[PDB]
């Protein structure tokens, strides 16, 4: 499982 | 598993 979360 | 969380 490859997870990838940006807030910007 | 591989996770990445930004927040900048």
């Amino acid at each position: 499982m490859v997870g990838g979360v940006v807030i910007a």
